[PDB]
DNA sequence: GCTATATAAGGGCA
DNA sequence: TGCCCTTATATAGC
């Protein structure tokens, strides 16, 4: 699809992290004794910590009724796990709704084959970027448009994070393909 | 396991 | 105020 993806490379989506509001005050405790999926410390986190299995994804459920989901591999299956988990709450007998779902962060990788020279890439784009080796192995780029994080590695292995579109994320790799280019290590 | 990145939600505390 | 608490995930040298 060289039409949407000139690099003809498309960033894999790892993670995405959304909310939803249930709109309805839980009683965390009495999820925790209904629920068994379900794990809840109030002295470590405020929330009670629910999974499953398909899609496989972890909600954080708090008492206000707000509701994160993380693990999706996609918007889709988001949403999708983010409604299994207020249904799972209806069941537990709360009126729950599902008013407002966002998706938050959307998370990807890609492998462009190829060593990245860091030090010069750094060295030429000391305004967006951040390496420090000793500290993480990998360059941080902090790109203005769109406002998209990219991990930058020597092996030629890239995370694009901060979006919330995933168009966000390939317009990111896209803008940034030809700068990895220019500092490929030979 | 840790280091770092983005992100939401909350309680708790300087 | 504002920071860390926790959860997921790719990455990689500790």
């Amino acid at each position: 699809d060289l039409s949407k993806h000139p690099s003809g490379i498309v960033p894999t989506l790892q993670n995405i992290v959304s909310t939803v509001n249930l709109d309805c005050k839980l009683d965390l405790k009495a999820i925790a004794l209904q629920a068994r999926n379900a794990e809840y410390n109030p002295k470590r986190f405020a929330a009670v910590i629910m999974r499953i299995r398909e899609p496989k994804t972890t909600a954080l459920i708090f008492a206000s009724g707000k509701m994160v989901c993380t693990g999706a591999k996609s918007e889709d299956f988001s949403k999708m796990a983010a409604r299994k988990y207020a249904r799972i709450v209806q069941k537990l007998g709360f009126p729950a709704k599902f008013k407002d779902f966002k998706i938050q962060n959307i998370v990807g990788s890609c492998d462009v084959k190829f060593p990245i020279r860091l030090e010069g890439l750094a060295y030429s784009h000391a305004a967006f970027s951040s390496y420090e080796p000793e500290l993480f192995p990998g360059l941080i780029y902090r790109m203005k448009v769109p406002k998209i994080v990219l991990l930058i590695f020597v092996s030629g292995k890239i995370v694009i994070t901060g979006a919330k579109m995933r168009d966000e994320t390939y317009k990111a790799f896209e803008n940034i393909y030809p700068v990895l280019s220019e500092f490929r290590k030979i």
